[PDB]
């Protein structure tokens, strides 16, 4: 793996505004352990599971960690957005309290959330990983304001093998980087764009650590990050997660902030190619 390090546990920095902001400024992310209500997170995992039983031919008697699906692509993603009640989760007072502590002011949560339910493909000779993400910055496609932050949460635990999101430590300090067409990552049967290896720095150490439901990983608009594929074997786990963006309540609310995933993903996926 190109991963060379773990996320730093930033939870004890929450009590110190100056130290929290200092870490975030240098590194471009915060990793917070067990700050969300784990029981609330479980209910969202359960919602996703029931969607997968209805739409992905998942075992109706499997536990969350026993669950699998034959194919991410066979699942109607639009219909999954009716099952997973993410807005109710993000806007729960317990969740909002955490967001407000991070920003130090009232927040607005994007009306778009991406939901991810990725089965293990350990052993597959022709794995389907084209639905993952290349190295990119969320600020490449979200704007015009660049003061939102991405909030990424596991719905069930991740392992180093089941994957998640890898962060290039401190890669958010030189603005937007070039994103170029990459045939190996696709949405709606067309390539998307990612940051090429020539815009990657060896100094921006790649980080990924296992996370538990209740944890949050959040990062700057210019943080360069990529998906880690699910090659889990023991245990063989689904990688179940969701990501939204959050910004100060006073900041401009752009297209991405105001438009649900079902009404924007297709158009945005085409739109980025003209950027
Ligand atoms: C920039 C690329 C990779 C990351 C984003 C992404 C994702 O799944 O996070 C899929 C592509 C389509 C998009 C318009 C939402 C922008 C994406
Ligand atoms: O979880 C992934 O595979 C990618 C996540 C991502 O790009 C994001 O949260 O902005
Ligand atoms: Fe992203
Ligand atoms: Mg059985
Ligand atoms: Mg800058």
């Amino acid at each position: 793996t190109n991963v060379t390090g773990d996320y730093t546990d930033c939870t004890p920095l929450l009590g110190d505004r100056a130290a929290l902001d200092s870490f975030y400024e240098e590194h471009g992310y915060l990793f917070l352990r067990n700050v969300l209500d784990r029981d609330l997170v479980k209910t969202v995992a359960e919602q996703m599971r029931e969607g997968l039983v209805a739409l992905g031919a998942a075992d109706p008697h499997a536990t969350l960690e026993e669950l699998t699906i034959d194919s991410f692509e066979s699942v109607d993603e639009v219909a999954m957005h009716d099952y997973v009640k993410y807005d109710a989760f993000w806007n729960n007072p317990s969740t909002i309290k955490v967001f407000e502590q991070v920003f130090g002011e009232p927040v607005f949560v994007f009306l778009s959330t991406t939901i991810r339910y990725y089965p293990s493909q350990a052993g597959s000779e022709e794995p389907s990983f084209h639905y993952l993400t290349p190295f990119h910055q969320d600020g490449f496609y979200i704007g015009p304001n660049q003061d939102f932050r991405t909030f990424w949460i596991p719905l069930i635990r991740t392992t180093r093998e089941s994957g998640g999101v890898a962060l290039a430590d401190g890669s958010h300090r030189r603005g937007k980087r070039d994103h170029v067409l990459n045939e190996s990552f696709r949405r709606f049967g067309h390539p998307v764009r990612g940051i090429p290896p020539t815009e990657v720095s060896e100094d921006e150490h790649l980080l990924h650590s296992p996370m538990e439901p209740g944890d949050i990983l959040l990062f700057h608009a210019h943080m360069c990050h990529k998906s880690i594929p699910n090659l889990s074997k023991d245990p063989r786990l689904m990688r179940m997660s969701m990501d939204t963006r959050v910004q100060p309540a006073k900041s401009h609310r752009g297209f991405n902030a105001m438009t649900p995933w079902t009404e924007s993903a297709k158009d945005a996926s085409k739109g980025i190619m003209a950027k």
